[PDB]
């Protein structure tokens, strides 16, 4: 066929019940997560192709990076919770891995006061229960898969993205064959 499974998608042998229906998983630390966000606008290209209906998932991951991996997973719950989310990932990004400017938990808030977050809500947020919660949650939906690399994408907890497989002499192409992949497989 056009697309095939172990080609563009592997298929899970242990579906994931009740799971999101786009599931991406990243980390700061991760260069092609870098290059995913910046260069290739991955998630916003899924979107605009995605049908009516579905929502879009991104969570952080905590296998890379040690110490300030795990300060990062909850980081983003609290960039979640206060749907900052657009406003804090190139800065934290570019903070990890192009200036090199973040390298404690308190330079991850430098991020978020300077993207204009008051003090005071970021601090309430990140000592908040629903933060620990929703860094549960982003703990839960990677353990479920196994998770062992990002970036990695999932669809309606069945199907995985595969990259690897796709022609990369072009990003625009690649891009497009990424997203038509992934509104294929919710179609299907």
């Amino acid at each position: 066929a056009q697309y095939e499974d172990g080609k563009q998608y592997t298929t899970l042998e242990k579906p994931v019940a009740g799971a999101p229906q786009v599931l991406e998983f990243f980390s700061f630390f991760c260069p092609h997560c870098y290059q995913f966000e910046e260069v290739l606008h991955i998630s916003d290209n899924v979107k605009k192709k995605l049908p009516e209906g579905v929502k879009m998932t991104k969570y952080h991951v905590n296998f890379m990076g040690g110490d300030l991996g795990k300060d990062l997973t909850q980081a983003w719950a609290v960039a979640m919770a206060l749907g900052v989310e657009d406003k804090v990932t190139v800065p934290l990004f570019e903070g990890v891995q192009k200036t090199q400017t973040i390298r404690s938990a308190s330079d991850i808030r430098d991020v978020f006061i300077n993207a204009g977050i008051k003090g005071e809500e970021y601090d309430a947020a990140w000592n908040s229960f629903v933060v620990k919660s929703l860094v549960a949650q982003q703990e839960k939906a990677a353990a479920d898969v196994q998770l062992r690399g990002v970036p990695a994408m999932f669809v309606n907890g069945k199907y995985q993205l595969n990259p690897q497989g796709m022609d990369t002499s072009n990003m625009d192409v690649f891009v497009q064959q990424y997203a038509d992949t992934v509104k294929y497989l919710s179609e299907k």
